[PDB]
């Protein structure tokens, strides 16, 4: 296929008209369409580069190349905002050094907390440039014909830059007629839109398909969450919260990549967009959330091993801006001091349920449960005496009082009037029961194994709404008790 | 006195309120009633003011109820928001509040002929000119001078050329528009939202509002996607309305439908998709095309989305979705008097936004389809056949007249099959008839004969702890008649849903309910 040298020259020959980039001898030609032409003499760009022609790339569309506008800094953002408040206002597209400089320089000294503005506005000035951003003709004329270009481009430098706009922001820059009710308006994609492949995403917004968490072209973070089986999305159960499973495939996750950028996103108190994709359904950009809680949890990688990983409590808000957030986020910050929550200690890899054992080392007795029911107390006393406590605090459950609870039942119902429930396991191979407590922590009811109870489904909906729910409250209360009690002895 | 009230405003105009604090609605201006009488006398009052001919007024609601109280009484009520659109377009661009008729008449009579589909443009302008002074919206100055028409809402073309009087917005609207850009761009949009839903190219200039709206129209709308609420009355002081199921439309005037979770085991959405099942609007006997129903109806003729309000069970309210209208039946339900009665089922499909060119195309080939009319499912089965009508029964039925819904469950399934196009909601929409099949057949028994066991109590609401399932997804092509449903407790649910052996349990499930099935047909 190296003909397509006869198709290059045809191009030459007759022009663009008659005739990603692929580059020769200094000229740029439409990679796709050399290869269909050579043709006649989509897997085109390897069999382009399979012979010998380097392949380059179209020209980053704005929005993306404000997007790689980040720190390694508000410098630049500073400087871009003046830009597309003047484009908007209709001023020239190409200004003198001399107003550029006492135009943008109090703005540089009181939005990029810099010393000397002056200075301030010399370093983006030119550092600029090599951002394909200095603005440019394309841009300038995108910014002047379509002003949504102009209300995302500055969204997306003000969500990342700013994300707790000052008041006087929009004026002092000349973007306060455009920005109006809310900023956040003009960013995409907007809540609710539906992707069926991982790629279908990457094709509309950027960003690359490998990780949950990862920045689209915009530069805002975005997590992604899989349902892998049904009856299981990440959702805290009696919340709207979620608990959200960090960054590393495989071994004990660590604080690089994204769940780096997680961390970066907590400290400062950032949103960050949550994709979704229910099981056997397709994705969607759902809500956007703030990190509220890490915490560190045992689980299993992808080389189904025990690992430690990362347990990122989001909760969901309305949009970016910080005044459409509800008061019980606003109340989990600050409450939250930013520090991680480890896992060991009460908590072993079984313990849970997801490592099967025999347990093949006697160590430790099935009844030795006390050592997790110990912890499950202890953890409980330390949540009691909080003071104010966050719905994190309230609904997030202890690991350790339900591994508890598993290794008390058995794979049994411990409803004593159960009307019969089969030992059939699971596809993932647990069993067909569900841990719950007696007294919901919805009404106060501690998160502790004598105030739980192993629940077959048919049990479990008689408990929750069977007529007669109240009476067996009262038996399972009694029965979580007197077995929690037996194995103390 | 009425010429002396009139050179006491003019006086309150010349000098200004504070001026006048220092020393009623007649202009689209308001003024103090009490002081305004006094001026009139010595150079209740509000008797002798309403006795001279003056429309006397409380503190007017607020621009944004207002401009959403516009609403219609191939239909032609697009006048009042076409001059309003015009207004909001001419405030921004910091015209003057008042202008005469001539240039208002030969400035709008195009953009009414363009897009309020109307013939002569320049007479179409007439009607809102006036109509909206009586909608707390526009003002005219030298009123008394013209001749009304004989019907009473226009005045005569000959009259306003003569007089060309000066009319415009209301003040304090004047003034907000002018300060508050986010107030503009929400009239606009809840305009544009309400008429002209599908925005033609270019509107927003020929209108003077492209500047304004052009990167997307709707995004000055509120609430919010995601907004949360605890009480209906939360949501009713932020946005108005009324706490009605509804459809209700809020204060914008954009419809807004709720539905509020009873129990635990059910939400709206039709299972094995995303989109809802919702009950229409009244409450107790047979339902009709009235209120909600008759705004959904319109909803649905136009492809116009609604705002969807949710609240999952012991949750909050949230506006949730928008949505649209892509079916509309009729089934059996128990109304608010525990009765048995007809009611419409309003198949909702969620979109991103309101704008067309956002909905995915499922939605748009299942609007392709609808064809707008009523499917009444009310033939296809009767109220004893539903699981919340306890009965004993019988005597027109005995319960193995259970052939009689089988019967119509395949009937229907053969129809449904021999669609060429099959929407979202012709394919996973349940059909009661089968599933009334299924009940009247396992009274109130898990039919899995291999069932470890479970408990004959009912729930809160009385119905067993059952679940009627096909034992061939609908989504893998299975057909929605009894011989492939099956009646399953919690436990062997979850056994087919996610067992170890889904696998084999189907084709037992499968072979029993054939055979269950084939016993009630001897
Ligand atoms: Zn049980
Ligand atoms: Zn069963």
């Amino acid at each position: 296929r190296a003909g397509i040298l006869q198709a290059i020259a045809e191009h030459d020959r007759i022009g663009p008209e008659a005739f990603y980039f692929l580059e020769h001898e200094g000229r740029l030609y439409d990679s796709k369409a050399i290869a269909g032409v050579a043709h006649m003499y989509k897997h085109a760009v390897a069999w382009l580069r399979r012979e010998g022609f380097t392949i380059r790339e179209a020209p980053k569309t704005f929005h993306r190349r404000v997007g790689d506008v980040r720190p390694a800094a508000l410098h630049r953002p500073v400087l871009l905002l003046w830009a597309i408040g003047q484009a908007v206002a209709r001023a020239p597209r190409l200004q003198p050094w001399s107003t550029t400089r006492d135009a943008v320089a109090p703005l540089m000294e009181k939005y990029g907390q810099v010393e000397d503005g002056v200075d301030g506005v010399r370093y983006p000035f030119w550092a600029l440039v090599r951002d394909d951003l200095w603005l440019r003709e394309d841009d300038y004329n995108l910014l002047r014909s379509q002003p949504e270009a102009a209300a995302s481009a500055a969204a997306g430098l003000i969500a990342r830059y700013f994300h707790l706009l000052p008041a006087g922001l929009l004026e002092d820059f000349g973007l306060h007629e455009l920005l109006a009710g809310r900023w956040p308006d003009a960013l995409r994609p907007l809540l609710g839109e539906t992707f069926k492949d991982r790629d279908a995403i990457w094709r509309a917004y950027g960003g690359q398909k490998m990780a949950g968490i990862g920045c689209l072209a915009d530069g805002i973070l975005s997590a992604f969450s899989d349902d892998k089986g049904p009856y299981a999305d990440g959702r805290i159960p009696d919340t709207t919260w979620i608990a959200y499973v960090g960054d590393g495939l495989s071994g004990d996750q660590k604080l690089t990549d994204g769940n780096e950028l997680m961390a970066e996103h907590q400290a400062v108190g950032r949103a960050l967009r949550y994709w979704h994709k229910p099981f056997q359904g397709q994705w969607s950009f759902e809500t956007w959330a703030v990190i509220v809680q890490r915490r560190l949890r045992w689980g299993l990688g992808e080389d189904k091993l025990p690992r430690r990983e990362f347990l990122w409590v989001l909760a969901p808000v309305p949009s970016p801006e910080r005044e459409t957030w509800p008061p019980e986020v606003l109340e989990a910050l600050e409450a939250d001091t930013g520090e991680l929550h480890d896992d060991t200690g009460d908590y072993r890899p079984s313990d849970l349920a997801l490592t099967p054992g025999a347990p093949d080392g006697t160590e430790s007795d099935d009844e030795a449960y006390r050592r997790l029911a110990q912890k499950a107390e202890a953890n409980a006393e330390r949540r009691g005496q909080l003071k104010k406590p966050t719905v994190a605090d309230k609904y997030v459950r202890d690991p350790s009082a339900r591994g508890a609870v598993l290794k008390r039942c058995q794979k049994r119902c411990e409803n004593p009037e159960c009307a019969g429930h089969p030992t059939e396991l699971t596809k993932a191979g647990l069993p067909i029961l569900q841990v719950d407590h007696v007294n919901d922590l919805a009404k106060g009811g501690p998160d502790v194994p004598w105030n739980m109870i192993a629940l077959c489904p048919n049990c479990h909906a008689l408990k929750t709404y069977g007529a007669n729910k109240v009476r067996l409250q009262r038996l399972l209360a009694a029965t979580a008790r007197r077995l929690h009690e037996e194995k103390l002895q």
